[PDB]
RNA sequence: AACAGU
């Protein structure tokens, strides 16, 4: 015998399809006052802007 | 994955 599942259906909080992602609320660390493209802990790298070192 | 918004 067996006797451990989960079957239910309820959730609270207004939202179209994006939780409370405020217009002005990081989504990246969830931090509001910065934008995700502002993220401070965005990933960065690798260190080094060579995209074609040209002679002219 | 941590971008759910050019
Ligand atoms: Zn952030």
């Amino acid at each position: 015998a067996t006797v451990v599942s989960g079957q239910k259906q309820d959730r609270q909080g207004g939202e179209r399809r994006r939780s409370q992602l405020d217009r002005d609320q990081c989504a990246y660390c969830k931090e509001k006052g910065h934008w995700a493209k502002d993220c401070p802990k965005k990933p960065r790298g690798p260190r080094g802007p060579r995209p074609q070192t040209s002679l002219l």
